[PDB]
């Protein structure tokens, strides 16, 4: 049956969270979270959240029917990964799809993998050993207007960002979140421009600076606005938007910029809290609409790791702007 009139689940047979959603061969692709309930210890590292595979969404119409493409990719079958399958998103290249997914290895450090295929549907072939260089989660591959395709990347707390400041991993009894400096610029979400083939980083890995509308930087302490992890990238009037969420706060911030590396100045709030702890989303343009997808805990009863994808219609003002969308208002 259609799905996504009116705010409600997209899909309810399986649990589905952090929607990356794209346009693919005229329909819209969703790379998404696949929820399972493995009753694991809730804490603030992350570990209630033990997703094992992939399933890609499909959708030639919003609202419209659904599909579930079953498994894309599973952990089992991705040689150096050890646990937690956590937020992917993809990528299409001469007619090559990539998917990119963040996973601990078997020491239990966030690394961020690619595994290919000839259809945005999948299934994908895991390469045998994660991006050389890459570290953290939440993966977000943006294809510029020229060509170029960067990979925005990072996430703190559990997302293991804040261990990573001198570019090797700082140890598993270092920061449990975030520079613990509240006084200082907080930690930025990590950018790099892709290899040609697409399975590597074609230079050093950079940080983003965020400012706030004076330009000074958005502080540590500052956690309304400072970034916590699912970095998106989108244009709108030929200005770039580094959108994320705020974690702790629960929010869907944005921040506009006039290149992929910024600085990008703090706008405002994208969306606000949902129902359960995480906010996590995606923006796309789709038949000259864009559309927000993202989750939340309703249909599980607000369980935290069990969550459902959604989707709903955004506004861009001509100046730049977006209206903020609150979930449960219409
Ligand atoms: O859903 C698993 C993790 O929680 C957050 O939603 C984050 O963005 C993702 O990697
Ligand atoms: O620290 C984790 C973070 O990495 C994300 O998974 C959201 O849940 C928190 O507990
Ligand atoms: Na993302
Ligand atoms: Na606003």
């Amino acid at each position: 049956v259609p799905r996504g009139s009116h705010m409600e689940p997209l899909v309810t047979h399986i649990y589905t969270a952090d929607p990356s959603a794209h346009v693919f061969d005229g329909k819209v692709y969703i790379y998404p979270s696949h929820d399972i309930d493995a009753g694991t210890p809730e804490n603030d590292m992350g570990d209630h959240f033990d997703m094992r595979d992939y399933h890609v969404l499909s959708m030639n119409s919003i609202p419209g029917e659904v599909t579930d493409h079953g498994v894309a990719l599973d952990i089992k079958d991705i040689p150096w990964a050890g646990r937690q399958l956590w937020a992917p998103d993809a990528a299409s290249k001469d007619g090559k799809y990539y998917l990119y997914f963040p996973a601990k290895d078997k020491e239990d450090i966030f690394r961020i993998g690619v595994a290919v295929s000839d259809s945005p549907a999948g299934p994908f072939k895991p390469e045998s050993e994660p991006i050389k260089g890459s570290y953290s989660i939440d993966p977000a591959v943006f294809k510029d207007d020229d060509g170029k395709y960067y990979m925005y990347f990072g996430g703190i707390w559990g997302g293991q960002l804040q261990r990573w400041t001198t570019g090797e991993y700082a140890g598993h009894d270092a920061s449990k979140t975030d520079l613990e400096q509240d006084d200082a610029p907080a930690i930025g979400p990590r950018i790099a421009l892709m290899s040609d083939d697409m399975l590597s980083f074609a230079e050093p890995v950079k940080e983003i600076s965020i400012v706030d509308e004076q330009g000074n930087p958005i502080l540590g302490g500052d956690h309304d606005r400072r970034f916590f992890e699912a970095a998106w990238m989108h244009k709108y009037n030929g200005t770039y938007y580094l959108s994320y969420s705020t974690g702790d706060t629960h929010y869907i911030v944005y921040a506009t910029g006039d290149n992929p590396y910024g600085p990008f100045t703090y706008r405002g709030v994208i969306l606000n809290p949902v129902i359960g702890w995480t906010n996590h989303h995606s923006i796309v343009e789709f038949n000259g609409k864009w559309y927000l997808f993202y989750h939340d805990s309703s249909l599980s009863g607000g369980k935290t790791h069990l969550r459902c994808i959604k989707v709903t219609e955004l506004t861009h003002n001509a100046d730049g702007t977006i209206e903020t969308i609150s979930p449960y208002i219409e």
